[PDB]
C-alpha cells in the first residue's frame, strides 16, 4: 500500500463532488465486456486520468441499470503491466468509501473443465490464489483497522445468496445453455500457458484460468463488501500435444447481448 | 540481505555485553505460545526495540531452562507484515553468532491431515516451501561464506536425533493422545485459504498449514545450526462447501501446560 | 526491464563493431557444460565485464561450430543471485538483434522421472514455469513492441522440427542408450529440494528440475527466435525418508565428450 488512507478519502471527495450519482453496486468490466455501460441511463463518464490518484489502464461510469445506481469500471488493471497489487485494487477502497455495498467481478477465461464450451458463462463459487501462495497479496503490510482485520477469512468470498439468484434468474431467461460453475485460478501472465501447465492447473482443481478478479475480491471482503462474479469463457484450453488476444477479444461481443441481458436483470435481486 | 556481515557481528556483541547469559539453545515461540519464557530462571529481557538492528514485531528472553541456557524470541516477524525475508530471520544468524547451536521453532497451524484433532501436537519432518519455488527465499542474492555455502541441502533439515528424543519423552510424559508428525506448508498470508485452495494443498502431501517458520529453518540450516520443531494444531481446516484470530489466541491457551511441559523436558537431551 | 530499447541497441552495436563473426545460431551453457567453446574455429571471446550494459557473472565467445557461425555464453545469470528477471535474460535480446535466428539452452538438473538415469540426456518437450505463476516474469511491465506482443504463446516454445532432427542425429551417433525428451520445472533456489517438494514436483507432471533456463526461453519466443534445448541429469532425486554443486560440477565432465559431439553435429540441420 504506497496510498495513505488519507490518498483514498481525497479520490472519493472529488468523485462525490463531481457528480450527483451515489451508487450501491460496482461493476468491474473485464476483456471485452465493457459493452454494459451502455444500458446505463443519466450516465456520467470519468475518464481515469482525470481523477485524482487513480492508476493508467479506461474509464468510470456511473449511472442507473435497471432500477439500481451502478459505477462501472470500463477497463481494469493487471499485475503483468507491472503494477503492485496495492495499485491493481485501489478502486475498491475507493467504492467502499463512496458508500457502495456490492461489487461484481467479470472476466474472460480460458476453460479446464473438460465440460464447457466456448460461449458458456461460469458463476465464480470459489477461487485458487496462486500469486497469493508466495506472498504477492494486496493486503500485504500494515493493517488498516479502518478498512477491516489483519486475517479475513475468504473460504465465503462469493455471497451464496446471489449465487442462488443468479440462477433463478438465469431460468427466467430461458436459455438453452445450464449456468455453469466452478473455481477460477488466477496466474501473472501474460504469456499464455503451456499444455504441462495447463494439466496442472486442471489437476489442483480449477475450471477456468486467468489473470486478474482475485486480488480485487481480497480486498473487497477486506473492507466489507458484498462479492458476485463470473467468467466468459472464450476458449477451451489444449490438454494434449493457438491462443490469441483477438479469439477472446472476438468472443466478447459474441456473447454480448447475453452477458448484457444477464448483468441487468441480476440488478433487481442483490438486494438493496 | 539488507544487512552487512558486520551489522550481524555488532547486534551480537551488544547482547554479549549487556547479559551475563550464554545460550545453547534458542526457542522461537509462535502465536499464543509466548507463555514458555515464564518457568526461565535468571532470566533476562530485551524488548526487540532496544537492541540494535532489530526488526519491529515483542522481547528476548534469556534464561535457565531445566538446566540449559536457553534465549527465546516471544514473538515473531512475518511476510504478509511486508518484510523481506532477509528482515524476517535476523535473528537467526545473531544467534549463531552468540554460539547457539541448536533452534526449537513452533507455531499455531490448521489441520490438513483427516486425522488430527484440535490441541494435537505435530512433530515437524519435513516442510514444503511455495514462496520459495517463486525465489522469495531468505538466501536470495550474493552468499556470505561465513555463513555457510551456496547451495545449502534441505532434505535433513530436520534433525532425526531430536525426533526421536521428542518421541521418547512424550512417552515418558505419559500422554493419552500420540504425538503426530508430518509436512508443514507456508503460505503468505495474511488472509485465511479458501476450501479449493485447502483441498489442493491437502494433495500437494502438506499435513498443516501456517504463515511461518519455513523461512527461520532454510536460514538456521545454512549457518549450520540443528532443527527442531512442532506446531500445535489450533483447528481443522474445511474440505467442503469460518477461521478467525482469536481461535487460534484461545487455542494457545488452551494446550499451554502441555507445551511448557513437554519442552521444558526435551532440553535434557539434546543434547549439549 | 531496467533497461531502454536503446540499451540493447547499444550493446548490439558495441558487439558488432568488435569482431567481424555474425552469428546465426546462439547457445547458452549451463553449470559445467561450458567445454562446447573448445570446440570453434576463428574464435574470439569477450568477458562479460568488457561489454556495455552486460550482467555480472563468464564470457561470450563467437566463432564456427561444425559449420555454422554460432555464438555461446559461458556461463549464465540466475535469479538467485538476486537479479531480476530482466537482468537474467537481458543477452537473448541482444542476440536477437545482432541476428541470431536460433537459441539452444542446456542445463544440469535433477531427475524426478523414475526411469531416468544419471547422465541421461533429456530433450526438452515443455516446462512449468512456478515464479511465473506468482507474476515473477521477465515480460513483466510495458510491453516493447518493436520485440514482441503483449501475450504471447507458449505451448509451443520448443521447435518439433528440431526435436525430430535432434533424434535422427543421436541415432546416427549410435548411442545405447535412448534419447529421452520430459517436462522441465524451474523454482528459484539456491537450497535444494526437500523430500516433500521432490515428491510434490513430480506429480505436477515435471520430468527434471532446475534453477535456470524458462526465463530465457519465455524471452526468446517473444522475440520471434526458435528455440531448442537439453537437460543433463547429473543425479536422481531422492523420493523417500545428499546432493551438492560438485555432484554436478563432476557429472559435466562425466558426460562431455557426449554433448560437445552432439551439439556439434546438431549444427548441420538447424536449418539455415
Ligand atoms: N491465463 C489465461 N488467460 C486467458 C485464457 N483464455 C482467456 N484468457 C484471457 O486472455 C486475456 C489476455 O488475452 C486475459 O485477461 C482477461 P481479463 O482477466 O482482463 O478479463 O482474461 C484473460 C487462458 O487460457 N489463460
Ligand atoms: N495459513 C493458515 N494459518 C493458520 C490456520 N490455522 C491456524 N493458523 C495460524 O493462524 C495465524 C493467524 O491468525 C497464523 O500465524 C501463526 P504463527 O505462524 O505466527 O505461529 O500460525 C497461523 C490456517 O488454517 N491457515
Ligand atoms: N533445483 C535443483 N537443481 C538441481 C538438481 N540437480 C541438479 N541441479 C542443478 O544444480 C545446480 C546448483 O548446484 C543448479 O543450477 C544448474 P544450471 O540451471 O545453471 O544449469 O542446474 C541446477 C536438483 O535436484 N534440484
Ligand atoms: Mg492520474
Ligand atoms: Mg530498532
Ligand atoms: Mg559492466
Ligand atoms: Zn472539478
Ligand atoms: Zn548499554
Ligand atoms: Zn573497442
Amino acid at each position: 500500500n504506497g496510498y495513505t488512507y488519507e490518498d483514498y478519502q481525497d479520490t472519493a471527495k472529488w468523485l462525490l463532488s463531481h457528480t450527483e450519482q451515489r451508487p450501491q453496486v460496482a461493476v468491474i468490466c473485464g476483456s471485452g465486456l465493457g459493452g454494459l455501460v451502455n444500458k446505463l441511463t443519466q450516465a456520467q463518464t470519468f475518464d481515469y486520468s482525470e481523477i485524482p490518484n487513480f492508476p493508467e489502464s479506461g474509464r468510470l461510469v456511473f449511472g442507473i441499470l435497471n432500477g439500481r445506481a451502478c459505477v462501472m469500471m470500463q477497463g481494469r488493471f493487471h499485475m503483468y503491466e507491472g503494477y503492485p497489487f496495492w495499485k491493481v485494487t485501489f478502486p475498491v477502497r475507493v467504492f467502499r468509501l463512496l458508500g457502495v455495498e456490492t461489487l461484481v467481478v467479470t472476466n474472460a477465461a480460458g476453460g479446464l473443465n473438460p465440460n464447457f464450451e466456448v460461449g458458456d458463462i461460469m458463476l465464480i463459487r470459489d477461487h485458487i490464489n496462486l500469486p497469493g501462495f508466495s506472498g504477492e497479496n494486496p493486503l500485504r503490510g500494515p493493517n488498516e483497522e479502518r478498512f477491516g482485520v489483519r486475517f479475513p477469512a475468504m473460504s465465503d468470498a462469493y455471497d451464496r445468496d446471489m449465487r442462488q439468484k443468479a440462477h433463478s434468474t438465469w431460468k427466467q431467461m430461458g436459455e438453452q445453455r445450464e449456468l455453469q460453475e466452478g473455481t477460477y485460478v488466477m496466474l501473472g501472465g501474460p504469456n499464455f500457458e503451456t499444455v504441462a501447465e495447463c494439466r496442472l492447473l486442471r489437476n489442483l482443481g480449477a475450471d477456468a484460468v486467468g489473470m486478474s478478479t482475485v486480488p480485487e475480491v481480497i480486498v473487497a471482503r477486506h473492507c466489507g463488501l458484498r462479492v458476485f462474479g463470473f467468467s466468459l469463457i472464450t476458449n477451451k484450453v489444449i490438454m494434449d500435444y493457438k491462443a490469441n488476444h483477438e479469439e477472446v477479444l472476438e468472443a466478447g461481443k459474441q456473447a454480448a447481448q447475453k452477458l448484457e441481458q444477464f448483468v441487468s436483470l441480476l440488478m433487481a435481486s442483490i438486494p438493496v
